[PDB]
């Protein structure tokens, strides 16, 4: 029992660019994101379920940006407000930060303990941002993640 | 409700040093292990919680060890084998694998979701290994986190 998400990183000019896979499976604590990604920038990286099963881009201030056709962080609840994984009142698609290693790949496996079936993150998708996130709207909204770097559609 | 660990880089030939802490606190996912470490090498590093609450070394093979003091990873309910954070039938102190940036700092906090209790963790210490964490006894026994790099007791 299991979902592939194909992730590409987001390109609006050139095209989009398969950079690996995130693969979701059920635990009896949530749900699991085990990704097997590459050619991303080191570091710890912003990691979300948006809106919208949808990566492409959209017109803002003129300009064609990346994802924008995500959405905003999945928030069905109505939580209005970024958070940690582990806390309640925060948006439900809140899941805990990518990690990226020296050679570019992430493999490193995480736990969304408030997400607990497969079929409730389908018609979604899962974003990765250019920065980090330290679970709060503050002092950086959104948890300071920034452009949508990598995207991809949950089936 | 927290618990402050002081951590120190272990070296019993030329001495341990302080690295920071690692801090403590429930959540209602579990317990939440948030790092403010440095002076580490980057990448990511097995971490658990190892029965006995000592960071000594011991002899093994003509060889002072590095931590083995601290005995094996924490198995009260004798689950006998290593595997993930998320898995009921893996040893009590099997936490997320730690991520230390390539600045050598650790910041990002991880859930141990089996973990209920502060209290729980009391009496025990705390290992971060120079090697990842995969999660299984194979290839490697203990997740292949190999030696023991930092350590701290748990009071
Ligand atoms: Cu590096
Ligand atoms: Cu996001
Ligand atoms: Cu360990
Ligand atoms: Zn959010
Ligand atoms: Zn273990």
């Amino acid at each position: 029992a299991s979902i592939e998400v194909k992730v590409q990183q987001l390109d609006p000019v050139n095209g989009n660019k398969d950079v690996g896979t995130v693969t979701i499976t059920e635990s009896n604590y949530g749900l699991v994101f085990t990704p097997d990604l590459q050619g991303l920038s080191e570091g710890l990286h912003g990691f979300h379920i948006h809106e919208n099963p949808s990566c492409e881009p959209k017109e803002q201030e003129g300009q064609l940006t990346a994802g924008l056709g995500a959405g905003g962080h999945w928030d069905p609840k109505g939580a209005k407000q970024h958070g940690y994984p582990w806390q309640d009142d925060a948006h439900l698609g809140d899941l805990p930060a990518l990690t990226v290693l020296h050679d570019g790949t992430a493999t490193n496996p995480v736990l969304a303990p408030r997400l607990k079936h497969l079929d409730d993150v389908r018609g979604h998708s899962i974003m990765i941002h250019t920065g980090g996130d330290n679970h709060s709207d503050h002092p950086a909204p959104l948890g300071g993640g920034g452009p949508r770097m990598a995207c991809g559609v949950i089936k």
